[PDB]
């Protein structure tokens, strides 16, 4: 009962990073991004097998470890993340649970997921790492940059990774909210689509997702230094 | 009419941050955080005064080299943030325009602020530094951690300081706003609280609040490592 799938979606190009490298292969220490990420998932006992969904043509991943790790399995990502989510889910055998990790916060700790395994003994909707906000929002006007309104950011909350769900709900959550052309953001997002209401596990906020260059430098910081 | 005058609220105990030393007086380098905040807005040259608010008592204040510096005023601030900004724009002197800053926000970028104090040629109403969310936002359901929904990222801000108002009209709208017994959060809530709409000015994310022990060792890491 207590074993895990875990599925990387890693078939993005990080445009927004400038580098032609995508930035899940871009270094912090000598490890790369991806690396990061991946370990920080194989580190707890629970997960049993990681599931990276690559592009197609990605020759880069074939040099990495990762390649010939007993507990990775690498299949071909899509168009989008949700694609890619869902070609991991395809190769994630019998698990029961599902942990779904973007390839690009390589500064998970330890302690964060383990609290977030934890739901598979309290919970049958599952949940996601989310952190309090914690800066006044405002609600722009429509079209323009002048305020609306102050948004209550009581009972807000920054959507991380990783989100842990039953397989198979996650599965057919995503997979009809793709049929039905529904907006996803994260894979919680499908499972809101379909009527649930996944729990939020307060997590550290430095879990950031590398996206812009000057990204890559505070994930080294918040790593170590 | 160029003429500016800054309002520094530096009032607070951070209590946030586990010392008894107020968090305004750590500091980065040798300089304190009030310091760094402090010399960033004087150094654009329409800043010609900037008057910080300290709570009765604050006997460090006055061993700083801003205690004697010739475009510097500090009175005594109150008992929340509101009435500290007020005491401050009473002391404002004549200026058309005021710039209100966080003593807690020592990242900030003369290019960021000199796109704010543009706002006197072409606003009524003036505006704030704010950064657009990036993550994915939930809304939890009443009382509970369980997600709601998601929040549209749309056209949502995080809102920063500087915040740059006509000065006798932020002096009116923090008035009224206190008075009625609104929820103040920034100044610009005081404007909205009274029908008003300030502009958006985008500014960089690093710009953060130091509030808890591990934000002043990576406002270290923004100004420089
Ligand atoms: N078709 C896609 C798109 C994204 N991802 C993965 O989704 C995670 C994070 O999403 P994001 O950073 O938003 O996408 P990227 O394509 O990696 O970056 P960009 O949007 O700047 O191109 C990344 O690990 C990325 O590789 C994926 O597997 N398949
Ligand atoms: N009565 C108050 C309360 C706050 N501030 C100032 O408001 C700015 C930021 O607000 P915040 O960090 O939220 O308040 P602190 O009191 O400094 O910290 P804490 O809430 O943890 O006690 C700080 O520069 C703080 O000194 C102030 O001048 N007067
Ligand atoms: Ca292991
Ligand atoms: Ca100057
Ligand atoms: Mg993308
Ligand atoms: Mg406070």
């Amino acid at each position: 009962h207590l074993d895990v799938c875990a599925v990387v979606p890693a078939a993005g190009f990080g445009r927004r990073m400038q580098t032609e490298c995508p930035k899940q292969y871009l270094s912090i220490g000598n490890q790369t991004i991806l690396e990061h990420s991946v370990h920080a998932l194989l580190a707890h006992p629970r997960v049993k097998r990681v599931v990276i969904a690559i592009s197609p043509g990605d020759s880069r991943f074939a040099q990495l470890p990762l390649a010939n790790h007993p507990q990775i399995t690498v299949v071909d990502g899509g168009d989008e993340r949700a694609d890619s989510v869902l070609a991991g889910l395809k190769a994630a055998g019998d698990a029961q649970w599902v942990l779904v990790h973007d390839a690009a916060r390589p500064c998970l700790h330890q302690d964060d997921l383990a609290r977030l395994l934890a739901l598979s003994e309290t919970s049958r909707t599952g949940g996601i790492l989310a952190a309090p906000v914690r800066d006044t929002m405002k609600r722009a006007e429509p079209g323009k940059n002048a305020i609306a309104h102050t948004v209550d950011r009581n009972g807000l909350w920054h959507a991380l990774t990783p989100q842990f769900f039953p397989r198979e709900l996650l599965h057919d959550c995503l997979t009809r909210a793709l049929n039905e052309g529904a907006t996803i953001t994260d894979e919680a997002s499908a499972l809101e689509y379909c009527g649930f209401h996944p729990q939020l596990v307060e997590g550290r906020a430095d879990n950031i997702k590398v996206t812009r260059p000057e990204d890559l430098a505070l994930a080294e910081f918040y790593l170590t230094r």
